[PDB]
């Protein structure tokens, strides 16, 4: 078995240099790949392993020199496989890619930082190896901006970072597989400890093999396209994995960094520096599977998960809190609680005596947590309970009061150090996570609210709210929100959809306010859209209404957005209802689908500028919600610069960002990764509030305004004006098969306009072409270079000195690293009509030209010249993804064309749809985020 | 029970059917599931107070000051309309809450339990229409 000598050689050719001297990435993936191929040989034979290894070697050679012969050599093997071998090979390359991902995460997590590699400017903040940690950000604010530590501390107290967990656009990886990946990363990391004994190392090797086999031997296709409740369960796994333990550890490090600049206080335990929100079970935009019952279910499930975690954590807390000296107030509470009926600690104590007063109070808290868990479970599984609401915690203050009593009491007696231990961690967990872990946002199209109001006005013989102008809509809505008479009853003709909308509001009214965040209006365009939701909320008897958040998607909607928000703030009722706070959402992917990516980027910078101007005019604290597709939605270090790049005063101590599902494992799967994620969000938010990016030079604004026009021209001329573009899109890409398959929901929700943004990005990401991300950049840069010889220099100045522009281009460059026009050409050759071949050829030429122009702008000769660690890891993954690409292409030809007969090969040792699904899930997991 | 009666008559057992079974059927028909049907009785003025608080809350005037013809006209527009009349956001005195709560309890119980809603001191058609409207708007 000298086969190992070959994969090592190929791996070393793929990743040649060393990005440091703790660079063990090739070692890691070589070990995992060797062990996997041995498992594969033992289960499916020697021939199967040899076939698979020949394929991988060819793929890696291709990612080296991109010789098209290597692609033809891959295809020759992949077409000759009967569906059984096709399934085994596809599964095999999926798991091989997963192992490359795990090795990459370990390498990232244990890479030593380099203080001497910092250049001293903001470019350092684009990579994890040079970004500023918490304390370096503190000292940068103290030295360069001459801010006093007390100002830094006061900024932190009132700062909030709000991370929003959304469903994965594909395989929301099951909780069990997350755990297996964790065990693999742990075995890997421990195997390279520079002190380990022979027997420990042998047992770790055997544990690693055992786990890799375990992951390879579980099916990941059948049953259902998981119900929204299941997807929510899988999405909540990261709280148990890292986030629950991670929040108090991070906050304590904030305390230590504050001590290292002279601050003696800690960050107050009730200060919400970190918050979590969820769309899982709340986003109904084009998703009929998300019903009123789904929302009720995930709300109660979240209350259960939280009560479970508090219940298990408070037993350790009860063992630690064995003091007897206490406050007079706490002693009074101990005597009161002792007069009652001790069922959840008989294994610990027969009963808690009054000479352990902290244990008395905490034991009663444990009892209330148990009743809350069992009660929410009874509500979920039936619809009623029998658990008195007074025996549980219904709001966060009931929970915090006795814990704070313990903290005050402990501090009274000089036991502050004891109080700053498990008790401080607990208080910070209650403040961060509340009774729900997450707050659920609800999202719905504006048109659905319009349908509801139209049925209402038609039922009252007043006209159709739909035909009314925006001004008449506003006038009627305003008369109703200010009036004293209810609007509608059961005697109302309701369609199925209208009943969905109203029932969602009724379920919101029947659940605790701690469970909900924002009501987000998709396709928001006018103030009447927001006022419709405020009115529907009020008339559905929602006592504590949700905050309404418009999502301005199309480009024209963004241009009209500050006008609409100003008109909203100018209405007296809405002004006094919002209580000085407004949240607006922007969708980078959504706007890019409308007008190309470069135009959407520059338009979103300008739109935030004007919205801040409005908020200052009316004295409102604005919160910008960054949807998916942004620079701030990337994985790792880049986010740090992206946050710093936002326009001045757009954050103001309140950051709300979508954590994309294709990135959540890279960000929260591992202990170190979790800490560093929380750290860069916190540090960048704090720094941006006190140190905005430079204001753009006037010529930069004018130049980008010009480029936006040319870029929208090219993008729309190809996507919307070319008649046969849609025909090509249906051939060169698995868009049709993606919706028809099983993943997500509905993609339409006519033409591309009705197509959702996620399938729009996905379809082209599968083919390694990425047209939605880069299209438009080429013609814009060509146009400005040709108009004036000097514009190139100006572009090169912007990329070097304007953070916004650098992050925009940097994201484009990263997407180009994951692109390969040769593979896209293979899709054309197999799946596209001949008379459409020049069309794709032209698009590929555009791909090439933009690439060179993007390089010229960034001052680079190769892609990602400034981030070799990412270039290295991407090359590693691409070697596995390429095989799944060729396999997916030929599998598509086999599905669509039963007249394409292939010379089959004999089956290799112990359904084309399953193959296709495997390749989609795999390629998606290897490319992760693009646009 | 009627199935038993029909069946017994089918087989020439009508005399058997005309015994304890006939007594039972006649007791079910006479007494129903309640023995009695409960009438509700209330002064007309109390309904007038409820409607007056409502119209005052909507800034339309005082139903009490209105002539009988104006009372009838407004009541008629409301019983024929499609929009509900009031909600929880309504200043209720103790007495007005008694009247409305009585209607709510009536709505939450089986119809076999109730007979007639009797208006004490009834004088005009608006007194009857007030009760019909309050009934309809209390669901
Ligand atoms: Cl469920
Ligand atoms: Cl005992």
């Amino acid at each position: 078995l000298e086969k190992m000598a070959s994969i090592d050689v190929h791996l070393r050719q793929l990743v040649p240099g060393k990005v440091s001297e703790d660079d063990k990435l090739v070692e890691y993936d070589a070990l995992l790949l060797d062990r996997f191929l041995d498992i594969l040989q033992d289960l499916h034979g020697e021939d199967l392993r040899e076939t698979v290894q020949e394929l991988y070697e060819h793929s890696a050679e291709y990612e080296g020199k991109h010789e098209p012969k290597k692609l033809e050599e891959l295809g020759s093997v992949l077409t000759s496989l009967d569906p059984g071998d096709s399934i085994v090979i596809a599964k095999a390359f999926s798991h091989m890619l997963n192992l490359a991902n795990l090795a990459e995460e370990v390498q990232i997590a244990y890479r030593r930082r380099i203080k001497k590699l910092k250049k001293g400017d903001f470019v350092d903040e684009s990579s994890a190896t040079t970004e500023s940690d918490l304390e370096e950000t503190f000292k940068k604010l103290v030295g360069d901006l001459n801010k006093s530590p007390e100002e830094i501390f006061d900024a932190l107290k009132n700062q909030t970072v709000d991370l929003v967990l959304t469903a994965h656009p594909t395989q929301s990886v099951r909780r069990s597989l997350l755990q297996k990946h964790g065990r693999i990363r742990d075995c890997l990391a421990q195997l390279y400890a520079k002190d380990i004994t022979p027997d420990d190392k042998q047992e770790l090797d055997e544990a690693l093999q055992r786990e890799i086999q375990a992951a390879f031997r579980t099916d990941e296709i059948k049953r259902t396209p998981p119900t929204p409740q299941d997807e929510m369960r899988a999405g909540m796994s990261y709280f148990h994995e890292t986030i629950w333990k991670g929040v108090p550890k991070f906050l304590r490090r904030v305390d230590t960094a504050l001590k290292n600049i002279g601050i003696e206080e800690r960050v107050p335990y009730n200060a919400p520096l970190i918050q979590f929100s969820s769309w899982m079970g709340g986003d109904r935009d084009g998703n009929p599977r998300v019903t009123p019952e789904v929302t009720r279910d995930v709300c109660l499930l979240a209350r259960m998960m939280a009560a479970t975690m508090y219940f298990n954590q408070i037993e350790d807390l009860m063992f630690e809190m064995s003091m007897w000296r206490c406050n007079d107030e706490l002693r009074a509470r101990a005597d009161e609680v002792h007069a009652n009926s001790a069922k959840h600690y008989i294994e610990f104590w027969k009963s808690i005596p009054t000479t352990e007063p902290y244990r008395v109070i905490l034991g009663d808290v444990r009892d209330k947590l148990y009743h809350t868990r069992e009660r929410a479970h009874q509500l979920l599984s039936n619809g009623h309970s029998d658990v008195p609401v007074e025996a549980t915690f219904i709001n966060l203050e009931q929970f915090l009061e006795p814990l704070e009593l313990c903290y005050r009491s402990l501090c009274s007696c000089g036991d502050r150090p004891i109080a700053d231990g498990s008790l401080l961690d607990f208080l910070r967990q209650v403040s961060t996570f509340g009774l729900s872990l997450v707050r659920l946002d609800i999202r719905q199209e504006s048109d659905r609210h319009t349908d509801v109001l139209d049925a209402i006005t038609t039922h009252l013989d007043i006209g159709s709210y739909r035909e009314w102008s925006e001004e008449r809509r506003q006038e009627w809505l305003l008369s109703e929100l200010s009036g004293k008479r209810p609007l509608f009853g059961s005697d109302l003709p309701k369609t199925e959809e209208i009943a969905d909308v109203l029932d969602t509001f009724h379920v919101i009214a029947e659940l605790p306010a701690d469970s909900f965040g924002a009501y987000i209006i998709s396709m928001a365009t006018a103030p009447s859209d927001v006022l419709a939701v405020e009115l529907l909320q009020r008339e559905c008897r929602v006592k504590q209404p949700l905050r309404v958040v418009p999502l301005f998607e199309k480009l024209a909607d963004l241009e009209a957005a500050p006008a609409a928000v100003a008109r909203l703030f100018s209405v007296d009722w809405y002004k006094n209802r919002i209580n000085g706070k407004q949240e607006v959402m922007i969708g980078y992917s959504d706007s890019g689908k409308d007008a190309g990516r470069l135009s959407a980027a520059w338009q979103l910078y300008k739109a935030q500028e004007e919205l801040v101007k409005v908020a200052k005019e009316y004295g409102v604290k604005l919160t910008m919600f960054h949807g998916r597709g942004g620079t701030v939605g990337r994985g790792g270090g880049p986010t740090h610069l992206a946050i710093l790049s936002q326009p001045p005063d757009t954050i103001n101590g309140s950051l709300r960002v979508t954590v994309q599902g294709e990135v959540i494992e890279q960000s929260f799967g591992e202990e170190h990764l979790c800490f560093r994620t929380l750290q860069r969000f916190t540090a960048a938010t704090l720094e941006h509030g006190m140190r905005p990016p430079i204001s753009p030079k006037p010529e930069w604004r004018a130049l980008l305004d010009e480029m936006a026009v040319v870029a929208t021209e090219e993008y729309r001329s190809v996507v919307f004006q070319e008649p046969r573009f849609v025909e090509y899109f249906r051939l060169a890409t698995p868009e049709l098969e993606y919706g028809r398959m099983n993943i997500g929901s509905r993609p339409s929700k006519g033409g591309i306009e009705s197509l959702r943004a996620i399938p729009w990005i996905f379809a082209w990401t599968q083919t390694r072409f990425h047209l939605p991300v880069w299209l438009g950049f080429g013609s814009a840069i060509r146009h400005v270079i040709e108009k004036d010889v000097r514009n190139l220099h100006m572009l090169q100045d912007m990329y070097q000195h304007w953070p916004f522009f650098r992050v925009t281009i940097d994201l484009i460059e990263m997407v180009f690293a994951k692109g390969d026009p040769g593979i896209a050409a293979l899709y054309d050759k197999l799946l596209v009509s001949e008379e459409l071949w020049p069309f794709g050829e032209k698009l590929r030429a555009n791909f090439e030209e933009t690439k060179k122009l993007i390089l010229q702008t960034a001052g680079h000769k190769d892609l990602l010249e400034g981030d070799p660690y990412l270039k290295q890891g991407l090359r590693l993954r691409d070697s596995y993804i390429t095989t799944l690409n060729v396999c997916q292409a030929y599998t598509l030809k086999r599905i669509r064309d039963p007249s394409y007969h292939v010379t089959l090969r004999p089956h290799i040792s112990k359904g084309l749809e399953d193959t296709l699904i495997l390749t989609m899930k795999g390629i998606a997991a290897g490319l992760q985020n693009t646009g």
